[PDB]
């Protein structure tokens, strides 16, 4: 768990990414998109955007990059008292979706690059560490989750 200061340092980044939840969104999908192509087959929507030019010419990406920080922003207020809404989430990218707790590590890596290069001086060493925290504790949640289930990856 994170103490309440730390608490305080990740929400005190998120007000940062509530200037501009969709910009902040399109970077974090791009990130992920690029630097791990295998990622990008798992969407029927945009797997023809194989390039970071095409991916930034769809509002469609850029509206899921919003779906999903509006409901990781959710999550983090939440301030690890997450259960009733990490359950739905864990359930659908196991099972629907398909998705390997492997991916998980690698969008928590791509949201600390994006911090570090749409704020960079600002995004402090002791903000790093409280983000860093807040995203492995919601990765081991659905970690547990997916043991249960028994999905595999
Ligand atoms: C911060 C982590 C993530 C959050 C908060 C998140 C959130 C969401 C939400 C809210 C939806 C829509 C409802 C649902 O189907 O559950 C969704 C759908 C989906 N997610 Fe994620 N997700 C995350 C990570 C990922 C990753 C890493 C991948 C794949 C590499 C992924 C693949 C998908 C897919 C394929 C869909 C269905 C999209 C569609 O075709 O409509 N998700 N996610
Ligand atoms: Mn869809």
């Amino acid at each position: 768990g994170l103490s309440d200061g730390e608490w305080q340092q990740v929400l005190n980044v998120w007000g940062k990414v509530e200037a501009d939840i969709a910009g902040h969104g399109q970077e974090v999908l791009i990130r992920l998109f690029t630097g791990h192509p295998e990622t990008l087959e798992k969407f029927d929507e945009f797997k023809h955007l194989k390039t970071e030019a095409e991916m930034k010419a769809s509002e469609d990406l850029k509206e899921h990059g919003t779906v999903v920080l509006t409901a990781l922003g959710g999550i983090l207020k939440k301030k690890g008292h997450h259960e009733a809404e990490l359950k739905p989430l864990a359930q659908s990218h196991a099972t629907k979706h398909k998705i390997p707790i492997k991916y998980l590590e690698f969008i928590s890596d791509a949201i600390i690059h994006v911090l570090h290069s749409k704020h960079p001086g600002d995004f402090g060493a002791d903000a790093q560490g409280a983000m860093t925290k807040a995203l492995e504790l919601f990765r081991n949640d659905i970690a547990a989750k997916y043991k249960e289930l028994g999905f595999q990856g």
